């Protein structure tokens, strides 16, 4: 019979009506797609905790001994001729400053010098007692106490060279001291600076009963029992205290432990409603009250949050208050957890389940905006996909309905390669197609057959079965296809017009016979397209903007 | 007849050809959707106003009296043996400093002491007049004036103990003072600090003719008429002035009101082109020159912008200049308005209508980017929806065209539930379908009927009308459907092959009679689907980045 | 014949079956769309370079002469009665400080005074030599050297007025000095401030052999050969040095050029993998390790990066190391380039080609996020467009397949205006349509014709050919269309029902004749629509958030 290569494109004349049954195909009349289930999200109370920066504040008492002399008797009687060194000295502990601590009196006429011990006073006893008194000042936190505040005698009489009048003074000053986070040194309000740790001699090292230091003393007293009330003596508890003897003054302050006094964690904000969304390797806590999102590693890095013993007595109260407020429509679902974000902030998470009726913080806002946009885009894509699936199902149903007329057209539409088909029972049977000798083609110039009013609907063709020596007569179909049975006939009509398509050339029949071959493109080609004039997203550039120039910053000064 | 439950799925054999007319349906041949109208947006000139931080600057004049003594005559003749207290004193107002104000001379030999009034001088008159003079220095803003600048006599002769030579000095210093925003205290360039308000005795309280203060004087003089020109005397206006007598010096400066001198609002930028878009409860002003967007509440919070009386004379000029520049293609459309953003910046809005031919600022940039992305996405969605509507209209038209062959298939395609329909006149009439007894089914194993070449196209079936005792003969259709009229016949063909679908089982007829029952899935099922391999949007994490570490910040120091 | 206006809508009765051939149209059986080619992107090593802010650090040596006296013999024998001026003086260059530089001895008894040269000492020779020695202190960077450290003699014997004991001291202090970026002035660690440039007398101006300045000296010495080792004398190289003689002390430091010592560019980070994407007028370098993107102008603004001569010896090493590490799978492709971003950072770009197997930084993160979102959206749009093109091609094929039954319906579906078409061979010919006289219309109330069981399928109509005086008989079709040939007949059926449509009115035929005219809307209209319930993107507002309030900032203090 006829054999050869199988057709793969609509460019070579081919004929195929073989009765050999091929593959069997059926239309999938049942098709559907489901709807995704909503992914529920956990919620609960979220608390943040920024790093504290407020310095530690405590009160400190200072003692200082002042000795001054005036020598103004130049000529007959001069005034303010010259002044002495006025060197101040630390208060000695000969009486352990017990009288000063009593805030009642003190021993004047201090004796101390680098060369030899010499007593300086107003010509009185070496260990005379002078009653202290408070002096008012232009300060609400410096209750200075003065003894012998008036200037020296300064006789100003007729003296040859100068006078020798001099007095001594005892000074008790109350001030406030502040220390940084490391708590290794602190500076008082007056201005003095000392390089010792405020926390010592109480659950801390670098302090002992003997007095010894590099330029200091660092002496600790057990149950000092400071009266601490010069205006009205009282009976306070003998609290512990320490002393530091500098080169010119002595400072005293109560001893306290580093723990249970100051720890670096302060509450910033509380969000009664928050959403936690898991991810590949991190969490996401949403706080829409300030439009920010905090990310933390999946593992609860704060596995030992019991070291921060301070907050164990306040985070409980805040959580209790928040859950009491939210108890109307929410209940706890699990144990509390502590996380640690990359920015240095600590998060406290307490998941809650609904009850059935029956300055570097810009990246958080950026993350929030990105998450919102991504969620919106994903939801839109999901809806579009569902609509497309429904449309595809309907389209397939139409296709099946259309296939009931001629399966060959539908099969050639679905598969790019031309094929052939027939409705075996209720099942399409697909067979391949076979070409013929392209050179051996002959088309009659007249479609008018014998008799009358029975003219052929399509021109008759003759060809050879490829690699064979034989001739057959067929009728030209469509897309360069040959049909063995020539049953296409029609009644003759006056001024009949006909056109045919054959690859890049066309045939024209103004009458029952014509060969006005013209180009295929000469006839207009209609289009059925719904253009999608989509507009892409332009890409822009961002520029840094500074509110205040460097000139204004310099002009700010201090 | 036959009655029972109505079919709801393609799983039970059913037959329905009832002549009772049901509901009437017609194809909506006319369908269309409109295009949304563009929402025009207001535009106009927008000006921002940041909070001023530049400190107030004004000139201040200082007067001070200096008395010093030198006693160097130790042994035979010593030098620099000792110095006096050199205590400086404020300039007294015995002459009301009129001579000093004249910048011509001053009264030397000042007499003042805490004990008793003693006059110190170079052994001259108590009220002797000494002419002032200017002294050059290494400063471009300190025109210090000195009288008696040379050191004391210091005889250095043969004296037993020391000398008594001493002189006095009058000092006039011109300096510059700066004050913070509250204007409650200020510090001069020299270094002195005073806790009085720079604005006083002129539209301000805390100032009166009597001199009285807590450690100060705060004296006001009416029409002081300061010459203010030591190099060349002039005749200036008698401007008002005030004085403050400290413990060692006196400061003077001209009095000015708090208003009309310094107010905290400075212009930052001007945008001749901006867009205002309304929202649910806020406005949105777009400034694309710096890629930022400012949001303000809907209500014009700056309802009393007349309090800032300073800007009423400059915002008018800037607006006039901008509108003069833009008058080529724009004209004003409404009255000016003032807003107040959440960040603390003040906005000035002046809408303009086109003329017909015939450091915390990152959130603004974030808002700008979010708005741009949202607008682009919304526009894309609108275009997609319009294209989808056009496609749906065309699809409905194609469905109506297809319905002209057999309405039953189209109706069963549109409605999931199988139905029976027909073309009454030019309107489809749909009727419900009725099942039969599933158990009472019988299919003949041979489709070859009597005579020859008239074999049945489909096998004949027999069943009972559900809840009834009767038998009927029908022909099997498709999707388990029965047809009463058995007119499906065809010419007998040798080696005829047939297949049929019945729920999960199939029938095979290799000849005019066969019962090779096989599974339905044995035959391949072709697919007609255009997969939408959409790619979702991945979610990433942002990390904080610091340009300079804390070590570099510490190394910066001052 | 019949002529008049051409129909443009389905609202007027029209008839058109003209034999005149119109335009020729053919179905474009071949249609396809291509897939976009991936745009490859360059990659290579990217290095950033922030502006350096670390101040310059160098060592400085200071010399100072101190003279002090004590006069304490008041009464019989007093102590610390008074002190002298203790005026310090700069070390003179009588010996050019050669002995001090030798760190072995120095000439005591300095003679200097404003009045007349007087020698002060401990009653010794004017040019006596005293050996220097080092004194320990509480500092790890101040190796102070002291000569005559003990206090003056202070006889304290029985003297009438006072003593005259006095001593002099030579001080050599080693300190560290730091200077800002402009390098015009610097301040030492001790506290002294000098307004001279650290870089002078070596590839710099403002320095010369003669000593002259405004209050200073600025003297340069060639090959000073400072021993610089008091603990153990050595033999160092005679390096150059300079001196500055202040009013009380002299400072010395080694001279160095501004270049080759300190230049303001420090490496911040290195990214072995980066992507460069071109744009309209700028580049885009992606560094996903910190999620940031840097933008630079298209032109290599750093066209003269050879001025920064420091980095030419280190950027080469870093690039060599990075390319050695990446040589496993990458090789260089071009020459190095230098860019300059808008934020003030400098970028170094070195493109690399893969080898074939055979604190203001938020805007960068914002740009990165925007670019990622834009790329994702664009990719999604491209995929959607490709899927839509495939669907459109399939739809057009289905339309062509459907057109084989009746071209009139397909043509009227594609073109809104009704037309008339008829297949012409392979192609088709579509003509226009002509209306008739709307008033001249008559529809028979009975569709039952002569004989029996041959009743008309559609009612017969009679009308006039618009602007003409004639009558014709036709059959009503669909959408107000008239057909000349009345061949629509059917067998008579009992209880026949027929509804027909006509603009806004309908006809009902309960029997072979009826005129129950009712409204068209009375019959239900079925719909075939797949709703696209797209959800738009909500627009939100961002609010500025401050981590630490101003109160905490004030409490931080210093």
């Amino acid at each position: 019979e006829a054999s050869g290569p199988k057709s793969v494109d609509f460019y070579q004349f081919r004929v195929c009506s073989a009765s050999i049954t091929g593959e069997l195909f059926r239309f999938n009349l049942e098709q559907t797609c489901p709807d995704t289930k909503d992914k529920y999200h956990q919620e609960g109370i979220l608390l943040v905790y920024k790093k504290n920066i407020v310095p530690h504040i405590f009160k400190v008492r200072r003692y200082r001994k002042i000795a001054t002399s005036v020598t103004v008797y130049r000529g007959h009687r001069e005034s303010a001729i010259t002044n002495k060194y006025e060197l101040p000295r630390p208060v000695p502990l000969y009486e352990i400053s017990h009288m000063d601590s009593t805030y009642q009196c003190f021993s004047s006429m201090k004796v101390n010098v680098n060369g030899v011990e010499n007593t300086f006073t107003d010509r009185d006893d070496v260990n005379t007692t002078v009653f202290l008194q408070p002096v008012e000042g232009l300060t609400d936190n410096i209750q200075r106490y003065f003894s012998q505040p008036v200037i020296y005698a300064e006789p100003g009489r007729v003296e040859a060279t100068y006078r020798v009048r001099t007095t001594v003074n005892c000074e008790i000053v109350d001030m406030i001291a502040r220390s940084a986070e490391p708590y290794n040194y602190f500076v008082t309000s007056l201005g003095d600076t000392v390089e010792v740790s405020p926390f010592c001699y109480n659950e801390s090292s670098c302090s002992t009963t003997p007095s010894n230091k590099n330029g200091l003393s660092v002496q600790v007293v057990l149950n000092h029992t400071v009266v601490t009330y010069s205006d009205r003596g009282t009976s306070p508890t003998p609290q512990n205290r320490i002393f530091v003897e500098t080169g010119a003054y002595t400072l005293s302050w109560a001893s306290e432990s580093k723990t249970t006094a100051v720890c670096p964690l302060a509450l910033w904000k509380t969000f009664p409603r928050s959403i936690q969304t898991t991810h590949e390797d991190s969490f996401h806590f949403v706080a829409n009250e300030i439009t920010a999102t905090f990310t933390a590693p999946l593992t609860p890095v704060a596995n030992f949050t019991d070291t921060y013993s301070c907050l164990t007595s306040d985070i409980n109260t805040t959580l209790n208050a928040s859950k009491a407020k939210l108890a109307s429509t929410h209940v706890p679902n699990g144990t509390v957890q502590y996380f640690h974000t990359t920015g240095g902030l600590y998060l406290v998470w307490q998941p809650m389940s609904a009850i059935n009726l029956t300055d570097n913080l810009s990246y958080t806002q950026l993350q929030f905006a990105y998450d919102k946009l991504r969620d919106g885009i994903n939801q839109v894509l999901e809806e579009l996909s569902r609509a497309w699936c429904r449309e595809q199902v309907r389209d397939n149903l139409m296709w099946y309905e259309l296939s009931k007329i001629n399966p060959t057209s539908v099969m050639t539409a679905i598969y790019g390669r031309p094929v052939s088909a027939k409705f075996v029972g209720d099942a399409i049977s697909v067979t391949e197609c076979i070409n013929v000798d392209q050179s051996s083609v002959n088309i009659h110039k007249s479609l008018r057959t014998n008799s009358k009013d029975v003219c052929y609907a399509r021109p008759l063709v003759t060809f050879k079965f490829l690699n064979s020596s034989n001739l057959f007569t067929g009728q030209l179909g469509a897309r360069n296809e040959i049909i063995l049975t020539n049953n296409q006939v029609e009644t003759c009509k006056d001024t009949c017009e006909h056109y045919f398509i054959t690859r890049n050339e066309t045939l024209v029949y103004k009458d029952y016979a014509y060969l006005r071959t013209i180009n295929t493109t000469d006839i207009s080609t209609l289009n059925t397209f719904i253009a999608l004039n989509l507009s892409f997203i332009q890409n822009i550039d961002f520029k840094a903007i500074e509110l205040y120039s460097s000139a204004e910053k310099r002009l700010a000064s201090s």
